[PDB]
């Protein structure tokens, strides 16, 4: 027995609570949306940005998948940032991870030559692990899997900054801000991991890595 | 402008109402998760489906991408299939798509040379259009759209059952069903368009497609 | 024992011959490439399309993959057929098959419980061929694979003419045509299975499917 | 215009040809191939390799793409990679650059902005080009060509040996080599550039980044 009605029970009535409370709630958004945010986060069940944020329908539009990752060659997560950027003009991007990750985990400790889709999907993790070697070797698991957490964050901001579409965006003159937060399942708060991004110059301050030189790296050379 | 703490705020109000209801409402979820579904859906920021079947976190796993596609060749989604179906061992996988979505209009509308990611992203719309082309032939523009809607959700019913993660998944015996439902945005409702599948049969019984045919196309061979 | 040194005698003998009977065979092409022809084929190693058309280096650009498959959403096809249209304004798209194709009989008989890459990869395969039944269905193994050949080299050119960049190029006045060729590895010889598409008006004429319902689907709606 | 003619004359003489020089050129292949070698090489059309090996049909299995790019997450690459390995038991696996590479010089020159999706597909050249930024500091244009060429081939080597498909038959005992090579379009001669690669302990001597670090990351956790 799978039976989907206890989810349709629930879901009618969480519609006439809501509509009872406020009479346009729904048809005001039936034929049209207006977010004004991006959230690109994980997958995992319990990170979920709508209600996190006590938002509305119509507010956040959402990429989710293992990890939050964001990759240029992904046409699952790029496809939503052009959509969002070129056609919806969000002006705010969230990129969000969360503590106790388990992409973040396998991402630490699973051999390459592990089976199947999840361990090629999570090749992003290792490479952001691979570059940062010296903040994570000799801390205890629980430590390094919390820092994992983070440092993907910032990896994922950075290719958010990087990414054609956003470029392009900030090129014309749109204004869009990208920003860096992270999840505690435990608690349910959300802290700021990176302050706000609008243009090259915040991502210039606030980023590791160098934006500038990733996107003109042509000047460096004689 | 860019400032993030109307967010904040709201995370903050929105954990404390929750901790006070109940006790362990974050705390139980802290170090792990045990979800029961898997929802695949549209990116569309009016389709939150913690929100909309009202579930608290730890519930449902979630993948949301443009157009709720599932394709065996995105590994964005496939890794979302895999680890909820092999890892944490999911029981019920919801494919939701959503009347007036953009997804399916442009696969509709959208000559092929538009250029940019979401148009390569959507060809998979427009194969399932083509392919049921005479049933879309002379319907008005909004009748269209909304067939599309639904013929797409069958579709992608069909693209989860045809997976190597669910078939092989039957194939051990393990228990897991696939559900296709619809979301109106202009209503909060849930409509159940494709009743429970929970293994080849069932799909026999249920879908347009062969099933059977597909994963034994051979056996009609001389 | 691995050991590259025959490997490397043998491309030393060979350089040395063709520079021995044409000085500026190579040179003439040290600092630069002016292709005419794409061609997309199989990765297969019986199949070299420099060799069996006894093409000189920069004259033929390449892909070769499993199958010899064209999909929008594959960004590694995808950027051979940009940068050769787009940047080396190439005239002619060569799609080329051949007979007693793995990929293409993987197609027929693998069920897709089948672990690994492969697998996923061939799901392009199996579309053809479930869209296909009435060809194949009741013939003896060897047909089928054979009928499978054609039809995939079919299903292929039609995806060229259907890319948004044969589709941008075309709109342009860019002249460009596409070819359906297929190769038999026992006799080295090639065989024209379909005539030169040069637009929309020779796709009509020359290919089962519509591929002007394909890119102006809207206007067979009311 | 778009005539073929020219190209089948071609084939057939060169068909006959070999066939006169050898009576079973062809037929002794006609059903089946056992090829040694994969090769992973630039679609670029002076780069030909079972013409610049002056190799026969059934001896080298290819894969060729913008850059010789290898990524866990590129099914059309990874296909070659797994049949290749897994199916038909190669032995050894070429990993080619080659000097005057226009994928190598867009990965050097433009801006992330720029539209379309060979500049999506080339992320790969600008992560190795980042990793490698003090090698590559002022230096001049086609002295940083150069060596963005060669780091290319090494950061490709490094992918084939950490891919799950090479790590697992190493692990079962299979025997598989794998080597860099780079080619000089203007010459037609080949350059070893990296020694063969048998198993783990190879890797340890001949590659930059540390292969056994990446696969045993976590022994190095508390
Ligand atoms: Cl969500
Ligand atoms: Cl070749
Ligand atoms: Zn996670
Ligand atoms: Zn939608
Ligand atoms: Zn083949
Ligand atoms: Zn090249």
């Amino acid at each position: 027995t799978a039976d989907l009605s206890p989810l349709l029970e629930a879901n009618r009535k969480w519609a006439d609570e809501c509509a009872a409370k406020d009479s346009t709630y729904f048809s005001k958004v039936a034929g049209s949306q207006a977010p004004e945010y991006l959230y690109i986060g994980c997958a995992d069940s319990r990170v979920s940005p709508a209600q996190l944020f006590n938002m509305a329908p119509g507010e956040v539009f959402v990429q989710r998948n293992v990890g939050n990752l964001v990759s240029n060659k992904d046409l699952n997560c790029m496809s939503c940032l052009e959509y969002t950027v070129d056609h919806l003009k969000i002006k705010h991007i969230l990129v969000c991870g969360h503590y106790n990750c388990g992409a973040c985990k396998a991402g630490l400790v699973w051999h390459p030559k592990t089976a199947g889709v999840t361990n090629l999907w999570i090749s992003d993790v290792r490479e952001v692990r691979d570059k940062n070697a010296a903040k994570l070797h000799g801390l205890s698991a629980d430590d390094a899997w919390d820092k994992m957490v983070e440092l993907n964050v910032e990896a994922q901001v950075f290719n958010v900054c990087a990414s054609p579409i956003v470029q392009a965006a900030w090129a014309r003159g749109q204004p869009l801000s990208v920003h860096g937060i992270v999840y505690t399942p435990g608690t349910g708060l959300v802290k700021e991991l990176i302050k706000p991004i609008t243009g090259m110059e915040d991502a210039g301050a606030l980023l590791r890595a160098d934006l500038k030189q990733h996107c003109f790296f042509s000047e460096s050379l004689a």
